[PDB]
This record gives structure tokens, sequence and C-alpha cells, in this order.
């Protein structure tokens, strides 16, 4: 039953798409994640540029050396973590396309799917009527008619033996003789009281 | 076009069924008369030498 599958097929394209909606859900959570990391790192360093702000106040250079080479092993993870950041972007941006496109043909297919549906429905139903009424007869009039008729040209001669009807002789001399009666009685009344 | 197409099927398709279901009745009620009034000849005129029904 091929149009059950249309039901059972599009089933499918509905259980993995939302699936697809998921997968989507965990790309999109890295990348905050990622983010906040970001940031958290960037205060680190921001909480002893603000000390290295203070380092050389005073004058004392000497203490800020070693801060400011401390935060360099933070800052190296901050431009590896922003150019990474970068990178899913893309990811992000690139998979939404095909879940919008993809998510617009789904209802477009199923829209089809049921107009060739009621045309099935309407030349397979419809059309079954026709073999039904024009069966094979004489004049395709559902073979019964003819059958019948065959039946009863039969009875109302497989009888007309059994009770001959007049020759055409004694059905003469009936007619001549009911002529003659209907205008030989008739003259007879003709004549008896004219 | 289609609902256009179908419906004229269904019109033309809508009259012709009550055309048939006309003569169904007409056939039955010849049948019947041709069947029911013609047993009675069969036990009239039986098998005689005037066809009297044989039993005279």
């Amino acid at each position: 039953a091929p149009e059950d599958l249309l039901e059972r097929l599009l089933g499918e394209m509905e259980l993995e798409l939302i699936e697809l909606r998921r997968a989507l859900a965990q790309t999109i959570a890295t990348f905050k994640s990622t983010e906040r990391q970001r940031d958290a790192q960037q205060l680190i360093a921001q909480r002893w540029y603000e000390k290295a702000q203070a380092a050389l106040d005073r004058g004392n250079e000497q203490l800020a050396r070693e801060a400011l080479g401390q935060r360099q092993s933070y800052q190296s993870h901050t431009e590896a973590l922003g150019k990474s950041l970068g990178e899913q972007r893309a990811l992000v941006e690139q998979v939404r396309g095909q879940l919008q496109k993809l998510e617009r043909k789904y209802l477009e297919l199923k829209s089809q799917k049921n107009l060739y549906l009621a045309r099935l429905k309407s030349a397979i139903a419809a059309q079954k009527i026709e073999e039904i009424a024009g069966n094979l007869d004489n004049a395709s009039a559902s073979s019964l008619f003819e059958r019948i008729e065959t039946k009863i040209l039969e009875l109302e001669a497989e009888r007309e033996l059994l009770n001959p009807p007049p020759s055409p002789l004694d059905k003469k001399f009936e007619q001549w003789e009911e002529q003659q009666a209907v205008e030989a009685t008739l003259a007879a009344m003709k004549a008896r009281r004219s």
C-alpha cells in the first residue's frame, strides 16, 4: 500500500528533523560556554591589569615585571579562545541555513501528498462504478439487461406454440366473419331498424 | 482545472445512476408478469387431446 508509506516516510522525516533541532541545541550551548571562559580569563588579566596598573604606581617598575610577565600566560589563552570562537560562528550559521531550507521543504511535500492522494481516490473510487454499469454487453448495459430480455423472449415464445394463434385463414375467416358479422349482422341491424 | 474536471464526472455520473434504476424496475416488472402470468397457462392448457388440463 504505497499511499500508507507516505504517512510512514513523512513520519520519519519528522522523527529525525526534530532530533536535528536537539543537536543544534548542543552546538549553540558550547558557543555560550566558550564565551564564558574568554571574559573570565580576560577578567583575570584585567584584575592583574589593575595591579599592573598600580604595579608601576610610585615607580615600582621592578614589581610590574613579574605581574606583566604573568599576564601573558593568560593573554595567549585569550587569543587562542578568541580565534577558536570565530571558527564556531560559521558552524552555527551554516547549520541553521540547512534547517531553515529543509523545514520549508517538508510542508511543501505534504501539500502535494494530500493532493495526489485525493486524485488517486477519485480516479480509483469514481472509476470502479463504470465497470459496474458499462459491463460487457451488446450495448454495455451492465450485461444483465441483455440476458434478462432473452429470458422474457423465451417465455413469451416458449408457450405461444402451446396456445397456437389463429391461422391466417381462420383469422381471415375470423376477421372476414367478424368483418361479415360486423358488416352482415350490422347490415342486418342496418336494414332491420334502419 | 482538477476541481472543475472532477465535478463534471460526478454530475454526469450522478444523472446516469437514477436513469439505470428506472429501467431496473421496468424490466423487473415485465419479468414478473411474463413469469407469473405465464405459469398459469401450463396449469390450464396441460397436455391433452384438447389441452383441457389433461384431467377432464
